């Protein structure tokens, strides 16, 4: 399934968000991100 926001994860800083692949991961709708997923050190902290 390509997600649906067509975003990298890559942090929102609205209030703290996360919209792209990551949104997925916290959300726990899709659980796995076989992706473009470059490991970035403040990913670490909300996924793994």
């Amino acid at each position: 399934r390509l997600v649906e926001d067509g975003k990298y994860g890559a942090q929102d800083d609205v209030n703290g968000q996360w919209n792209g692949m990551v949104r997925e991961l916290i959300d726990h709708k899709a659980d796995l991100a076989v992706a473009p997923l470059a490991i970035t050190y403040v990913r670490e902290k909300v996924i793994d």
